[PDB]
Order: C-alpha cells, then sequence, then structure tokens
C-alpha cells in the first residue's frame, strides 16, 4: 500500500517515486516546456532521458515520506513482473507480466526502445478490466527479489491487441545471436 | 468495472456481499453472522436463505437496492475463462485483481472440506508474497466478467492457498 502512493500523475500520465529524490515516468508524458516540477524549479533538476524512459534527480528530498528502493535496468528475461497499473476512477490494479528483451519495437504507429513483455491475461487483454490502456503510461513495473522490491522501468507502450507491453527501462541493450 | 457494479459490493459479517438484483444477494457462507436475527434490519423469517456450501444466496422479501439492475448470475465460469476479482478493501481501496478460473475442486481447511471454482490470480508471479492477492475480509467480493456487452458474476470469494496465487470462488449449486 506504501506502493502505490508513490504513484502519481504526472502530465498525461503517471511517474513513480523510487526514492525521495528520484522520480521516474515515461517520456511522452511530461509537460514540454515546464519552469518547474512539483515547484522545484527546472534548472536544478536532473533530467535524464533514454529512449521513452525519463529519470528526474530533485535537489533535495522531497517525498520524505518513502524509502530508497532498488532501480534496475530491465528484469532478467522469463521474470514475471507486476505492473502497479493505477486508474483515474479509483483502481489499484496489478497486471502480471512475462518479461522478453530489450530491443527497438514497431508499436503504436512508431519506434520504442525499451523491454518487451506479455500480460498473463494474455489473448483478451485488448479490454482495459485486463490489460493497458493509453495512459497508464508512467505506471512502474516491479517484481520481488527475496526481500526486496525491484522496480525495473515504467509502462510506455502496447499493442493494438493489448498482449505486448513495452518497459521503459533506464538503460536497455538486448543481445542476440544469429542462429 | 464500472461504479455500478463497484457500488453493489458492500460489507456483510467478517466479510462483504453482492447485490444481484434489488431483491437478491450473495456471499460467502462462513462470513455470515451466526445467530442473526435480521439482515439490513429484514427479520431473517423474511428471508429465503439458499446455502450451497460455501456459496449463499438471500432473497429479500422486498426489493431493497431499488437502485440496481438485475445482473446475470452463473454457476461459475466455464474453465480458462480470465475473470476479475473485484476486491474492496475496508481502508476504501478498489483492487480489480485478473484470475484464470481453472476447474472444480476441493481442499480440507480447518478440517472441513470446502470445495468451489478454483483460479491463479494474474497480478504477479506470487500474489500472496507481494501482497498483491487477496486477504482475510476479502471473502464475499464477486467474481465477474464481461461476455459481450453484459458483466456475469460466477460466484463470490472464499478462500485462498496460502504462500501463492490460487483462489477460490464459491457457486451456486
Amino acid at each position: 500500500p506504501s506502493i502505490w502512493s508513490r504513484i502519481v500523475n504526472f502530465g498525461s500520465g503517471w511517474g513513480f517515486w523510487v526514492s525521495p529524490s528520484l522520480f521516474i515516468t515515461s517520456t511522452h508524458v511530461i509537460p514540454q516546456g515546464a519552469k518547474e516540477f512539483f515547484g522545484v524549479p527546472i534548472k536544478q533538476i536532473q533530467v535524464h532521458k533514454s529512449g521513452e524512459f525519463c529519470r528526474l534527480r530533485f535537489p533535495k528530498p522531497i517525498r520524505t515520506d518513502v524509502t530508497g528502493m532498488i532501480l534496475e535496468e530491465g528484469a532478467p528475461e522469463g521474470t514475471v513482473v507486476t505492473l502497479l497499473i493505477k486508474r483515474s476512477t479509483g483502481e489499484l490494479m496489478p497486471l502480471a507480466a512475462r518479461m522478453g528483451t530489450h530491443a527497438t519495437m514497431k508499436i503504436q504507429g512508431r519506434t520504442v526502445g525499451g523491454q518487451m513483455g506479455m500480460l498473463l491475461t494474455g489473448s483478451n487483454a485488448k479490454s482495459m478490466d485486463l490489460g493497458t490502456t493509453p495512459g497508464d503510461a508512467g505506471c512502474p513495473y516491479i517484481y520481488k527479489r527475496g526481500n526486496d522490491y525491484v522496480v525495473i522501468g515504467v509502462h510506455t507502450a502496447a499493442a493494438r491487441g493489448g498482449n505486448t507491453v513495452i518497459c521503459a527501462t533506464q538503460g536497455g541493450e538486448g543481445e542476440a545471436t544469429l542462429e
């Protein structure tokens, strides 16, 4: 429950407090041409973009109610992680996804770098009761390793049918092999 | 998950129950306060109480949730169907939990045989370990899914297996 409170509205979507000073979101949900965030002058905030992943480091602790969480680049392939989907209508909707590889994907009429995954609701994630909607962007992907929670990125894209989702990650590089 | 469906879920005993129609209320058997004389002030003897296992179906003698329309109620879901447990928590959260329905089954809990349709939460690797599944207090919440443009309730929550993703939905016998 304290994990759900790290998820707040941000631009056209959401964002996640990894720590009191570190906030992550999707790049295409950020308000463009912003003078501040949360009243902190933009010049004092460290804005790191990579692909569709956006990291904001604030000059002083600001979400001081939370503890710092582990933020890793992706999740190991095969891991079943959780999208913590928050909806404007109040629902807290955790959805399991099976993670694949980092790659460069043609999806939602554009080109998106990130880690691919597939919702366990699979075939019928075309419904927003059982899948993603645009506007869920910025919501965090997490999983449990031992007793630790690990956040691996945030939501940023999905295929029309809903099954395939894309997690924007901090530095994603996939290795493959011609077989 | 429209509001008009969530509002059908109300507290009942140590859990919840669900208004299917203005006169029909469903819940999990074990959650009902024993030795009650009334429900919502309606004398028990005026209420038709039909129990089948952990499934309880109460028909009230007069309409009482007159704001709701009559919903489709069915005896479980076809195996492999993906549904949603509409979980309400006493601290006010609405948590829809996706699940895939399996077959009917039986488990011995506290020495007694408890049965129903089984399902697996699709909310994470291990739902109970991440606190992303059900919990004591949740029994009676409805399992729902959408067939075409109709919402269908298939039963209510009654039990879950410790340390995993498996849940038991009590269905109409």
